[PDB]
């Protein structure tokens, strides 16, 4: 590790301190004693600590701060990543393993809101990469042309609810893309918290979007993972949404070979995403419970939800419109990470229905 590296990290650090309103589990974490422990470490591919905190030292704002730029950093910075993944995914020990993929009995999910009055969409997602291929910022222009090849064509085998089209980014027409990422469909561009982690580069080469005539089966390409495949549609039918996404998982596994980690499950480039790599959500209503977006986050955090904005990640809330999910997704089953949203948003629906 160079002086320069150094002194940003020195640096970095020092301002992380001065940052007495900083929330994040970077700034929780990285205590001095495990900053020297592995500020001077290296991966096999040239990451270094900097690579590592960087978009969290750019962005106090950040909730998390940290991502890995390759497989190897998750245990060469281990000191850092363990106790930030134990703390978001609510408790996973330095001996834990993430137990085996287990969708479990689809037939015990349930409609969300019968009598639609709440919810508007729901959606589950997974993420996967790509056996072979580090995380973003140690891929080349190249790589991102080669994977995209690659998903691109095994996806063109997909055949009947599951059957579609491949749409790169790359020629894609600006009102197209803004249409597709406004109607929750393509991830957005230029985040800055992937930016800063040099997750972006080249962009668009080799980004794109897969996805079913109906748009409730997608898969994105090369934005945050290798993959992120998805299950959507209008309404609460979790059950079928579900179902889905397992189907098109299974399938795409018997053809394509995705990282998998002993420990860590499924391996994915933050932190947050790891072991089931899944994201059930939906898009809801709550006027009573959602009076002041804390409250709401709050009543949220007891069932171990997440609430985001309508577009996403750190976005705002529009009319009323609020993404509330599991955040956890390491050290339980995909079918219990499903389950712990289906749980909470049924209760949830509930307080609501008796709120004053
Ligand atoms: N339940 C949902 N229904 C419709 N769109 C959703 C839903 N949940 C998430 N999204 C959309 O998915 C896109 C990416 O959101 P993000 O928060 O980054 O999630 P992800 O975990 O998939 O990366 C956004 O356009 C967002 O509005
Ligand atoms: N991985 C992801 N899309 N969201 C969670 C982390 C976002 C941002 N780095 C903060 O911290
Ligand atoms: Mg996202």
């Amino acid at each position: 590790v160079d002086q320069a590296t150094l002194d940003k990290l020195e640096a970095g650090f020092k301002k992380l301190q001065e940052a007495s309103d900083c929330k994040s589990l970077l700034k929780k974490h990285l205590t001095k004693d495990v900053f020297d422990s592995i500020k001077n470490k290296k991966t096999g591919m040239g990451a270094t600590l900097l690579d590592v905190i960087q978009s969290g030292v750019e962005n106090l704002d950040s909730g998390v701060g940290i991502y890995a730029p390759d497989a190897e950093s998750y245990r060469t910075f281990g000191p850092l990543f363990d106790p930030i993944i134990d703390d978001y995914h609510g408790g996973f020990k330095l001996t834990d393993k993430h137990p085996p993929k287990q969708w479990g009995d689809i037939n015990t999910l349930v409609d969300l809101d019968p009598a639609g009055q709440f919810i508007i969409s729901t959606r589950v997602r997974c993420g996967r990469s790509l056996q072979g291929y580090p995380f973003n910022p140690c891929l080349t222009a190249e790589q991102y042309k080669e994977m995209e090849e690659k998903v691109s064509s095994t996806l063109s085998s997909m055949e009947d609810e599951l059957k579609g089209t491949y749409y790169p980014l790359t020629g894609m027409s600006k009102a197209t893309q803004q249409q597709l990422i406004d109607d929750h469909f393509l991830f957005k561009e230029g985040d800055r918290f992937l930016q800063t982690a040099n997750a972006c580069r080249y962009w668009p080469t080799g980004r794109g979007i897969f996805h079913n005539d109906a748009k409730t089966f997608l898969v994105w390409v090369n934005e945050e993972d290798h993959l992120r495949i998805i299950s959507m549609q209008k309404g609460g039918d979790l059950k079928t949404v579900y179902k889905r996404l397992v189907t098109a998982v299974d399938n795409i596994e018997s053809k394509l070979p995705f990282s998998h980690d002993d420990r860590f499950g499924f391996l994915t480039f933050c932190p947050t995403n790891l072991g089931t790599t899944m994201r059930a959500s939906v898009h809801i209503q709550l006027p009573k419970l959602a009076k002041d977006r804390k409250v709401l986050e709050d009543i949220a955090s007891k069932f171990n939800l997440q609430v985001r904005g309508t577009r996403g990640d750190h976005t705002e809330s529009e009319g009323g419109v609020y993404d509330i999910s599991n955040k956890r997704r390491l050290g339980l089953t995909e079918y219990q990470a499903v389950r712990e949203m289906q749980d909470g948003i049924l209760e949830m629906i509930k307080m609501e229905k008796a709120a004053a």
